């Protein structure tokens, strides 16, 4: 049956399920089957690895950040449930694996149509297209409808990895990998929208402040890893902790900020010589198509300029919650893996601090008063996974159910909040706009 | 009073408490402030990723081999509850908080009186000694033989970090370091003993399984991050897993090999700074004196040849249990990091797998049938400790329980199985003063 192949495969993992898809398209390609071997083995414990520092992350800065934003008493009373719980209920939607196989055959199609270099190859990722197709499901009623939500939803970041390609290979330094997937990419645009109109200001334009500048003033103490102590301790400090626990997660956070990178290394280190031997004749048949293997966002957060935006961003997305005028939604369980929100951020502004936070606080609004607007599509969803209990207590989060992506395409097919179809589209579209102009540049300069 | 603050001393964490000392000493040693810190960060950080790696071991290793032994389940009635569950009941004992001053003072005695080069600070390995003043307490009914017996260990393992100092150095990359504590060390005897017979046996002196010939036979398939795969295979089938989570599991088991190399490095690189600036202040002081900072047995982990060791002795441990004369104690807790127990073996041998395993079988037998010997004991330490039902269920443990150390000294002072006395003590009494002819005999060679 469909269904159990495809839960066999998707509960294979990506410990298991990517590095046989990477083993099988390196013996095709003539290399040496042991060497074929030693990259699928490297890409599965760089996710393994992937998996515990994650694990770190949510499991001693969540419940820190959590604290935080109970401890600051507001008025917010609908709880971030956050990806951890977006996700077990989109894959509760009937449209769950049905999307999977849609979601390569729109890949499949515009690969031999040439409109798009990414070959998707994270099937895990997929429930961020699924979360489109269940909102729209919900609202509109038609099971196409919520399918071609999954086939735009599918299409977009698919070139959303094409347009972040440069960005992706020369700052996080992954050559040959685009991030389609995940908050990073569809909210990346809101961030080229900003860095766009900074760089026609004057003055705003000439206003730099990035990392290696604390480095180059400090020394020891401007270092990626004295930072990550310093905001560790705030965020235990800001959330009550005694001396002694504040202390213990200081390090831990540090911990992220030189562990992160490390566990990252072993999927670059198995992709370089299959990129190479590929290239070598690839290049002689499609005719210089550089392609760009789609995979989790997570390889983003290797970055000390990430990670530093992720820890400084706790405490201020829980005011930006309670600022953002319409904002019903406290931030909860998307804070501690929050570094994924402002991740491509990073990139645009190539290490620009001040424009990072100038771009957050964009990003934090938009999809705080966007989860807002979809408190009771992400109810339904929830009740239609038995996820919350007899309190009937709203349900909303920000990642999936503050995305633009969802929200725009419930807002067209419906019509509800035509004002806030015309200032988000009208926003969201010009970013796309000036993401997909800004690498048309970039290939003309490359090739030239 | 005391007991409050060392709480707060241990409670505070190997992780905020080290660096402590360490920020303090490179402040004694007047270095910088700022790389005072950086140092200590980075050491924390060493020892995050350390529980991190170890946990993958324990969850995932783990239930592995505990389904192996689980066949047994019908000859070996007594279960070896491991470290993971020896450590909570000895630091039950009424010599727990006593002991951690009892050794720092031995320690301080034995380095003022030029005894010893360990300047301990694993405040938490001390619970090895305490198991051998606890049961030492249980079998005499002396508080004076119980402490006694701390002290013995004490002065033991710190001189059991002098005389495994150039393999903690030459084949462990852990300069200044000295491996005191755990299993690895108080067995590590056991294997000097083995090298001695076999490199004077004629032809079985010249057989040479190293993981260097392993590489040039196979290739990308000799390699440490393979290897552990193929294992990680074996113990999945062993445990009668389905196929996925033997693959699932194998791709962990060799995610252990790259990645604990990756976490301790972190210490290296903090420690690395202040020992060469300690080397320069207090050389001619000291008449040019050099000294071993004392840690925990798990950077030993961070060897590629003893990872393999662990896995390799997850089936022989369990077979061992079966054929060894006299042993009621099935091996369970300690199998997911049983290459703790033959750690020094693998220097001893220079990593030669042949005399690894002819080593290793010698010390499993003999600390599984210490082990059976020691279950009324143990049982009683649980008791006293709350641990116990009215089952008449058993207790034991082969770390610290199947230990020679507190065997020897209960039955030198209780001398209830004479012979066994004489057994044990003869061939560990060899194997000491092997031990000690080898620090002398590599001191002389350096003068040279
Ligand atoms: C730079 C290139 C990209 C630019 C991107 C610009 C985005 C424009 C806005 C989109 C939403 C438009 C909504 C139009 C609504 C039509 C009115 C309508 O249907 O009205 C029904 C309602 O009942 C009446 O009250
Ligand atoms: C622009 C690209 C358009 C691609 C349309 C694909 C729609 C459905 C695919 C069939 C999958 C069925 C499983
Ligand atoms: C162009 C062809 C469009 C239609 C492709 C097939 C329908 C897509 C998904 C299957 C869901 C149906 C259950
Ligand atoms: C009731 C069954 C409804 C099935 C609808 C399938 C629609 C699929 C693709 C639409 C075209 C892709 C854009
Ligand atoms: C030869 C080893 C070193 C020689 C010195 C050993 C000092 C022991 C310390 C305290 C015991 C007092 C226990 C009080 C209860
Ligand atoms: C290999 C090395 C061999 C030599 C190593 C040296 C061993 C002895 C040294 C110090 C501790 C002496 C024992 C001190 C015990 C004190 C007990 C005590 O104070 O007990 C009083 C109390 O009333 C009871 O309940």
């Amino acid at each position: 049956m469909f269904t159990e192949i495809m839960r066999y495969v998707l509960d294979l993992g990506p410990t298991v399920m990517l590095p046989i898809v990477v083993i099988l398209f390196s013996l095709l390609l003539k290399m040496k089957p042991g060497d074929a071997f030693k990259s699928g083995i490297h890409i599965g414990i760089g996710f393994v690895g992937i998996g515990l520092v994650i694990g770190l992350m949510l499991d001693s800065i969540g419940p820190a950040a959590k604290a935080m934003a109970e401890a600051f008493d507001i008025n917010l009373k609908v709880v971030d449930i956050g990806w951890p719980g977006s996700s077990p209920m989109t894959w509760a939607s009937q449209i769950a694996l049905i999307a999977i196989p849609i979601a390569i055959v729109v890949n499949l199609v515009m690969l031999m149509t040439r409109m798009t270099r990414v070959v998707n190859v994270d099937i895990w990722n997929i429930w961020h297209m699924t979360f489109t197709g269940a909102l729209v499901h919900i609202a509109t009623g038609s099971y196409a409808l919520a399918i071609v939500g999954v086939v735009v939803h599918a299409a977009f970041v698919y070139k959303l990895g094409d347009w972040f390609a440069k960005d992706t290979r020369d700052f996080f330094g992954l050559d040959g990998i685009a991030i389609p997937h995940g908050t990073s990419a569809y909210l990346g645009p809101i961030a080229v929208l900003v860095d766009t109109v900074i760089e026609k200001i004057p003055g705003l334009n000439r206003i730099h402040f990035s990392a290696d500048d604390v480095q180059k003033r400090f020394g020891a103490f401007g270092e990626p890893v004295t930072i990550g102590f310093v905001m560790g301790l705030v965020i235990g400090l800001l959330a009550g902790y005694e001396i002694k626990a504040v202390l213990q997660l200081a390090v831990k956070t540090a911990a992220v900020m030189l562990l992160m990178p490390r566990v990252i290394k072993p999927i670059m280190d198995g992709l370089t010589p299959i990129a190479k031997q590929a290239r070598s004749r690839l290049q002689a048949k499609f005719g210089g198509q550089d392609f760009l293997i789609g995979l989790d966002p997570a390889l983003l957060l290797g970055h000390t300029s990430v990670v530093s935006a992720s820890l400084i961003f706790i405490p201020l997305t829980i005011l930006i919650a309670v600022v953002t005028p319409g904002n019903q939604v406290l931030p909860f369980g998307d804070l501690a893996t929050i570094g994924f929100f402002v991740a491509m951020a990073v990139a645009v502004h190539q290490g620009n601090l001040f424009r990072t936070l100038i771009s957050g606080v964009i990003i934090m609004s938009i999809t705080l008063w966007i989860a807002t607007q979809t408190i009771g599509l992400h109810t339904q969803l929830a009740a239609n996974a038995g996820s919350l209990t007899g309190d009937g207590s709203l349900v909303a989060s920000m990642d999936q159910g503050g995305s633009p992506i969802t929200y725009l395409l419930v807002q067209a097919l419906t019509l509800e909040n035509v004002i806030g179809l015309v200032a988000i589209g009208a926003l969201y579209g010009i970013g796309i706009f000036l993401t997909w102009r800004r690498a048309k540049r970039f290939a003309a300069q490359a090739e030239s």
